[PDB]
């Protein structure tokens, strides 16, 4: 059986509680955050707070498909968030397409697909994003990019493929929205590829279970949590706030 | 805030429910298991079902301290569970001492200690056990040992150090008991080492949060679950059952 | 008496002659081969052309020992030659360990051992790899794997155990090297097991006689034959050629 | 190219040498044999020693065409050689018509014909006589009949169809004469059927290459080898000897 987990609605409540109680933690950039430690919830909505920017997510998807470790290869103007984290040569670590499709990271997608194709009940169907050398690689050439996704495990039960996403660190506003879109994309892809392999499989996408070491909101987004706390609206304009 | 998690008592309940409903999944060895997918709970007891064997855990600890990848180096007679999983030369992957203390796995303990010593609020204090090449290494020389612990993250909040344990796969009876004893040992060690570095830190061991992709009981241990279901006792003799 | 057979040196000569005369046969993949039909020789060297890869043969041995019909179970990264031949679920037919050690294939090794242990002069000591249903099984679930080893017979004469290997099809470069290493392993095993049964037997490994319906070199390896023809060297680098 | 093989004349010479040198091997019935191990020769004559009994061969052909596994179904009086090998119910294994024409043995003739009709260059055109379960079937109900023909492979090269006959065991005097007549019959049949399928094929019967694990003469026939050794005559009456 799948575990009885929190939903995104309950996560919102706990974040609102944390803000109400001034449970602040200082970020490495010196700014305040509110935070849930050891968060586990079913990602039953594609965002927690904020607006869905489908245009941005598609540009990040294209970049992941390219497997490029260089931020300039993001289609169009590279977001400053990626710029400020990049090395002196414009290089990063956290291209998730590189993580699951590159032979340099040992063919995570293909091997997980082969494992589940051979044994649908397997507990070894997993895509390993991070690596032990990340202890030294995170600041190569002056980048600041310690892989925040650790592993994603895929478990086929009752003809549904469930994804257990294990993250070290996840920004509630920008991070979760983008990362969810990515994990949903890969899950749908894996379902497709397994079904294409054998027409009698008839697998369906199941639940995405989100496990985060530190799930946090930065102080620049406190107004979103606050507004939701007062009104139940998951988004405002900064100007309307 | 730390997430409001299940406890071990609630895990026991959900496992008993799975057995009551005959919710069986077939193991790779062909035997039945009951299973909770995406389990997340606070490890507030040192076992789930079965008895505590302090003698065995100490032998496994000594082996981890040696960092040897060879099962014969386990003090005394090597358990057959380690024998059957080993390669043709007696080698394995899953020596956790090797994982966190070897320079070959990039000094996970020392680097996590250095990170937390420098920034106590860090989200980057993590010990990475598994590796991307595990897709190929798991059956090197005919072993059958795909690392079941992925990562363990350590978060210092309110002067308590919390461990977020991310496991791919965990046997409820033997695995959890042994692995918990190990994770508790490492957490106490890390608290000690940080306190030894600065007397004003006064850190204390916090909660160990257990995240498991597949948390399962093998059919050979169903009698333990069944007995607890009927009586509330967490252990019987196989003969008494 | 053992028949007065060709040796590997003479096979090399006849292959070089076939290439010199442009005696080409078109493979099922559309590529050219040179070929000796009804080849019979004593395998008095462990290869014909090309280098010996002890690392690879040991991985294939480990896989045979596992008896797994799934190519992912080959230790490490599965060679693409095994990948392209496998079914939609990664399954094959030609695990020779399965052929001689599985109860599913009627215990070929054990029965041949029992036969020779009881009557050392027997003509019925044989390990039957292929099966009549191979006419239908060769492309089960879209695999392309028609068993190339038919039978191996073992004859004890003058306290030496001779193996008569009957193959339908054998690639001179990769196939013969790997298959010889396997047949030599099994012969040494059988000698050991018979000697262990009775200390007065004092059997020794005899000759391995290789009988092949089609013994062929693929066009991608013609440079090896051509080079040996010119120089007498049984191996070059593709780059050096 | 077809391998440069021994002829029947050279086989005669080697058998005569074996007798001259008293290279005897004890049969399972307690009688002496002389023997060539791993014999490979082109069957360029229809007998080795002895007389051609066309009358007997035609009765065995009729029996094979019937596909009956019962020896009483041999036309006329059943030869005592077939009687002494039969089960308590008169049953045997080695009806070669059953082996290649029965659906019970997976339609060996038809499938080999379909393979060569689709791809004339195929290395997979083979009729598999024996089976893995022969390890247990050879003495079913007290018969003594371990299939002595393993496989026959057909290779079409230069519009000639060559047959590579792989036998475990073959009696030089009665066995080879009968078995050769059978294999020649099937080869001619296969040529006919392929030619009837397409008038532009114009295939012709090629060589029959005979591969035998143990090619032997029983002591009751030593007088034939001896007489040939002295006179070069391939047959005498027992009375004239
Ligand atoms: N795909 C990504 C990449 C990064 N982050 C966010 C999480 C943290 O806010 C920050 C990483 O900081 P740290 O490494 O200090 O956790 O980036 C995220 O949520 N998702
Ligand atoms: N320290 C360890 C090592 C192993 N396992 C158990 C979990 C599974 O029962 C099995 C691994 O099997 P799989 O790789 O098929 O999950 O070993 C565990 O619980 N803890
Ligand atoms: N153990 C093996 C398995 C396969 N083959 C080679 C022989 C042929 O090159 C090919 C099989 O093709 P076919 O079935 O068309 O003969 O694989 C081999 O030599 N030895
Ligand atoms: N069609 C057949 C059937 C049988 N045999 C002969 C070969 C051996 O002399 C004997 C079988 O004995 P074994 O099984 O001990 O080899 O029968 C043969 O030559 N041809």
């Amino acid at each position: 059986m799948i575990s009885d987990s929190m939903t995104v609605e309950e996560i919102r409540l706990h974040l609102g509680l944390a803000l109400k109680e001034k449970d602040f933690v200082v970020d490495k950039t010196g700014v305040k955050t509110i935070e849930i430690i050891g968060a586990s919830f079913v990602a039953d909505e594609p965002f927690i707070f904020g607006a869905l920017n489908d245009e941005y997510i598609q540009r990040e998807l294209e970049w992941y498909k390219s497997k490029s470790l260089f931020v300039k290869d993001i289609p169009g103007e590279t977001p400053k968030i990626w710029q400020q984290v990049a090395s002196s040569k414009g290089e990063i670590n956290s291209n998730y397409g590189w993580a699951i499709w590159s032979e340099d990271n040992y063919a995570q997608y293909d091997m997980c697909l082969a494992e589940l194709g051979q044994n649908p009940d397997s507990r070894r169907g997993i895509m390993i994003y991070t690596r032990p050398s990340m202890q030294f690689d995170y600041n190569k050439d002056g980048m600041s990019d310690f892989m925040c996704t650790n592993t994603v495990q895929y478990l086929i039960r009752d003809k549904k493929i469930n994804a257990v996403v294990n993250m070290r660190s996840n920004d509630v506003v920008f991070g979760f929205r983008n990362d969810y879109a990515w994990q949903k994309y890969v899950l749908d892809k894996l379902v497709s590829d397994l079904n294409a392999g054998d027409s009698t499989r008839q697998y369906k996408a199941g639940s995405i279970i989100w496990n985060v070491g530190s799930l946090h909101v930065y102080s620049r987004h406190f107004y979103l949590v606050d507004h939701w706390w007062k009104t139940g609206e998951t988004h405002i304009s900064k100007k309307d706030y």
